[PDB]
DNA sequence: CCCCACCCCCTTTAGTACTTATGCCTGGTTATAGATACATTGAAACCCCTTTTATAGGCGCCTTTTTTTTTT
């Protein structure tokens, strides 16, 4: 019959298509970590029919802010555009560079429910303000999902902003990872933005990505490489540096 | 040479107690406006001056006379 997919606890069950992913011996079903949901894009451009039981995106309005981009910023964005993950991957730029502008552009371009993963709450507030262009921070179009408050909303530069996570009963999206597709989490959001992606390689934080169906992934950072060389894992989950300056 | 254990770090956020400024309201005396004590210069309002010719009471005030009381 028609192809179908569904999300189960940070994994994607698959039916009617052997080609798309990998088969599970234990239970005859194609199963994959949530991160490899993107192969579904194969059906998209193709306009191949499938049923998407897996993704539960928060409803997202088609954003149309106007974001001006200097030339280098456009170049990086375009590199990112090629795969929006393999090509998006991570963008490395100096602090002055205006990576956030690129992020904003991707969010506008993508216009899907988005999750931003940041280290601190302050950065979260900062991002939240920028998100205002799509709809002001006061606007519903922006939300914050953390221990303090849990709001699950759509698109923006990232409609949802959350932190990497901490250790506690309640924490950031890492804790939440099964619950809602983010850079961190399960099946709510299509785009995952990692501000300061270098943090992501933490053994725990990395799960945020794996557990995520979110096809598009962007990591922003001044310095990609880690002393630990943990940075290597990013390519699979997030992507490798498609652009650097 | 490899594996396991111990030591040192930074991560940022949540708690209630303690200190400082703002608003609160509250007890003197000082600064304002007008009238009072009153005192001012101004004026009007007042009685005052010239006399007569007759009538006939009451009015007050004078010096000389008579009576009473005191002292020797």
């Amino acid at each position: 019959s028609a192809v179908i997919g569904g999300d189960n606890e940070r994994e994607e069950e698959d039916d009617d298509i052997d080609a798309v992913h990998s088969f599970e011996i234990a239970n005859e079903s194609v199963e994959v970590v949530k991160k490899r949901c993107q192969e579904i894009d194969y059906p998209v451009l193709e306009e191949y029919d499938f049923r998407n039981d897996h993704r539960n995106p928060d409803l997202d309005i088609d954003l149309k802010p106007s974001t001006q981009i200097r030339p280098y910023q456009e170049k990086s964005l375009s590199k990112m555009f090629g795969n929006g993950r393999a090509r998006s991957g991570i963008i490395v730029l100096p602090c002055g560079a205006g990576k956030t502008l690129v992020g904003i552009t991707a969010a506008c371009t993508i216009k899907k429910s988005v999750i931003v993963l940041c280290t601190s709450s302050v950065s979260v507030m900062q991002w939240r303000q920028q998100f205002l262009q799509w709809c002001t921070l006061q606007p519903e179009n922006c939300a914050v999902f953390t221990s303090d408050n849990k709001e699950m909303f759509q698109t923006e530069s990232g409609l949802v902003v959350s932190t990497y996570s901490m250790v506690a009963n309640t924490r950031n999206r890492s804790h939440d990872s099964q619950k809602v597709m983010d850079f961190l989490t399960g099946r709510e959001w299509g785009f995952i933005i990692l501000d300061e992606v270098h943090v992501v390689p933490a053994a725990m934080f990395r799960r945020v990505v794996s557990t995520i169906a979110a096809h598009a992934k962007l990591g922003l950072t001044a310095t990609l490489v880690r002393e630990d060389d943990k940075i290597g894992d990013l390519n699979f989950l997030i992507g490798p540096k498609l652009y650097e300056a």
